[PDB]
């Protein structure tokens, strides 16, 4: 074999698949070559920062991802030696998870991948009836299910979960089955394991708690069992618990805004309660405010710890989350003011009361309508104002340090009033009174009227001119963006509940072909779905 | 400054701008922050450079029927008449018509004229044109950041200011070896690994 | 390495009036290259010059903000 760093563990046998010679591979296996052997040069290894053909390491898998039935075939029917078709890699991948890895959402690598996997499936339930390869998990703990799931392949969730096979002895491996048919409706019933009680990892965990880099993110809850399954998620239970949860931080936003509103006037708090219903509501809403606070910010914890996110994306998803998290800090800050002994508190305390309303907008996601408003704001606060701010301080900071080198002795001879004014003339509400007794007056005009020209002609329309055309770039993506949220709910929704009950499932246990290839009968908590096409 | 004039702070300011402004060529070469660059230079160039004729019409020919029109007022002389008609232009006029000369309502109807004129459609009409300029290379900048990068390569070659010319990718590899004669070729090849999925 | 006139010097230094100005540098063994020279010792560089540059201006800066009055 090759015993470098690049080519490690390849040999002979992958170089004839690798060829496609099939007599090469027959002739190697009949004298004795290793058909389980890892190829694992970093060549060969998935990776990042370097070219390769990651394959999953076999020979199995070498044959399976690069298209030839014959070979597969051989490698597991011959009798000189057979392969393991439940070996994995280093990696922990098996075919199956390798036949996954090397799909990319086109049509030619959708037909022959799915092609592939389905008949190693079959091989595999013929040749060993007693083994579930799609059970078995990788070092990340993922099937390929998962595995799919996470990777964006949308075209082999399509086939998965609307796999079915019309063939005997093998029907158990269905995940789809018809139940019956007319002329443009069926009802049929799909497999639902591991779509959303699965103990590990979930296909719409996987989803939802994507890093949102995954291509196909949006579309993948257009598969159809995960479409109808989150709608009668919505429908049975969960729609009347998001709207009381609405309800209730409605209420809370109100006390807290009552009780911020009359605070007392007297210096150094903590003030005494005297006996009169004006101090006892004042602390009731107060003790709510800082209950309140308290909630999100443990909350925030759980959720931050579960999730483990990375500092990049740590802003492009988790947003609401943080501004949840930031609210719970200003409450808090507030509060250790408050018993400090000092007047600033307020000012904490009026810092979190505007959030405390603005962060209402989180609940108008969900709504097709409303939703829309929500993502566009946190698109142009992330992307355009975080880029444009460098450019529009490194104009400001010029034009000021300029202008205040100018003044001897004036109103503008300070940053700060050269700062505030000029950035009044960025928006368009400066004065310009050139009535004033300075020297050096006419440089002055020329000065501002420069700044004038750049930063509110150019520079603002500019910046309206990128926040429009990212404003129209989601206006048609609502629907999709709509649906990521809805699901986002629901399984947050389903994870919390404060009532240890977890009665989520959509159907009856019910069984699907009650013929294993043993003596037992399988039940597999079969979800019903009626569809209607018009096709022909 | 040793010609003993106070004049030097004024060309000392001036320098002070461009020295902060020009801080934007450093956005270039970024993939992100490089087409607020380009997009600057780019409107600077052709948009107001086109459109300062057309402005400077309107703003001399009302600007001129402004100054004969006024007897003795706080208009009639050419410099603020002509700042008072560019703050009209960007929206920051006062329109207070509670003054006390003759042919009031003659100065009303050529003011709000200009108002209608500059601030309501040439200005709009500019901003139009500006917003297409800035989409037009919006998408542009996958195509614009390389060639920004390409340029700087040169350059940081070009001088490199340590007299070592290291400018070699690879070794000096042999491909072929056998010329039509019977010397050899070296050629300084270069290495790439390329993948395409196809078939 | 041309000693003449380079294909890199040829492209970066046209005139803009070149249809193809920015499509010639995604042939491969050019976009190859100047990958190779920004990750080997050009980046760097730039990010040194940037570093210098804004500590001029600091400096400058300092040195106009406190002239003297008289
Ligand atoms: C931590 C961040 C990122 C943040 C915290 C504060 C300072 C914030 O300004 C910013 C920066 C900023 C400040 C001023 C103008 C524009 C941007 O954006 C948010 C943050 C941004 C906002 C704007 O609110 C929204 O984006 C609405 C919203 C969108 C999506 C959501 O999921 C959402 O639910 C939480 C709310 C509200 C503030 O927190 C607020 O109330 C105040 C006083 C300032 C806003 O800083
Ligand atoms: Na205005």
């Amino acid at each position: 074999s090759y015993t470098d760093s690049y080519y490690k563990g390849q040999t002979a046998l992958h170089i004839a698949i690798e060829r496609r010679n099939m007599t090469l591979v027959t002739l190697l296996v009949e004298n004795g070559a290793d058909v389980q052997a890892a190829a694992n040069g970093d060549f060969f290894k998935k990776t990042k920062g370097r070219p390769g053909f990651y394959f999953g390491e076999l020979p199995l898998s070498l044959a399976a991802c690069t298209n030839q039935l014959a070979i597969v075939k051989f490698l597991l029917q011959n009798s000189w030696q057979p392969a393991d078709i439940s070996a994995r890699d280093s990696v922990g991948n098996t075919v199956l998870h390798a036949l996954v890895e090397v799909a990319d959402n086109t049509v030619d690598n959708t037909k022959f991948v799915t092609s592939m996997y389905n008949e190693i499936l079959i091989l595999g339930a013929k040749l060993h009836p007693t083994l579930k390869l799609e059970e078995i998990t990788n070092r990340k703990g993922l099937t390929p299910l998962a595995l799919a799931a996470s990777s964006g392949k949308i075209g082999v969730l399509a086939y998965i979960l609307q796999r079915e096979i019309h063939e005997p002895e093998c029907r158990h491996l269905s995940r789809k089955f018809t139940e019956w048919a007319y002329g443009p409706v069926h009802s049929s019933l799909y497999d639902l394991s591991c779509i959303d009680t699965c103990e590990k990892n979930s296909v719409l965990e996987v989803i939802a708690y994507s890093s949102s880099e995954t291509p196909n993110r949006h579309d993948m809850l257009l598969v159809e069992p995960l479409n109808r399954l989150l709608q009668d998620k919505w429908d049975r239970f969960v729609k009347r618990i998001f709207y009381f949860n609405f309800f209730v931080y409605c209420l809370y936003m109100i006390i807290f805004t009552a009780a911020a509103y009359y605070r007392p006037v007297e210096g150094l708090p903590p003030y005494k309660l005297k006996n009169t219903v004006g101090d006892y509501f004042r602390v009731t809403g107060e003790i709510l405010s800082v209950s309140g606070g308290v909630y999100f910010f443990f909350r925030g914890i759980q959720y931050f710890l579960q999730r483990r996110p990375s500092l990049k994306s740590l802003f492009v998803d988790s947003y609401s989350e943080i501004l949840f998290f930031v609210q719970s800090l200003f409450m808090l800050v507030s509060v250790v003011l408050y018993f400090s002994q000092r007047k600033e508190y307020v000012a904490s305390m009026v810092f979190s009361l505007a959030m405390g309303w603005t962060n209402m907008l989180y609940y108008t996601r969900g709504f097709q309508q409303m939703g829309i408003y929500a993502v566009m704001i946190e698109k142009m606060i992330l992307r355009d104002l975080c880029r444009f701010m460098f450019v529009y301080l490194v104009f400001l900071f010029g034009f000021s340090t300029a202008v205040v080198t100018l003044i001897e002795d004036g109103k503008y001879n300070s940053l700060y009033s050269t700062c505030l004014e000029l950035f009044k003339f960025t928006i368009g509400m400066g004065d310009l009174e050139f009535t004033e007794n300075y020297d050096f007056k006419a440089v002055f005009i020329i000065l501002l009227l420069a700044y004038v020209i750049l930063t509110y002609i150019l520079l603002l329309n500019m910046l309206i001119a990128l926040m429009g055309e990212t404003v129209n770039k989601i206006a048609q993506e609502s629907k999709n963006i709509w649906k990521l949220q809805r699901a986002i709910t629901i399984l947050d929704t389903e994870k919390s509940f404060l009532k240890c009950m977890r009665k989520a499932f959509r159907s009856g246990k019910l069984l699907q072909v009650g013929f294993t290839p043993d003596g037992k009968d399988d039940y597999r908590w079969c979800f019903r779905v009626d569809e209607v096409n018009w096709t022909t």
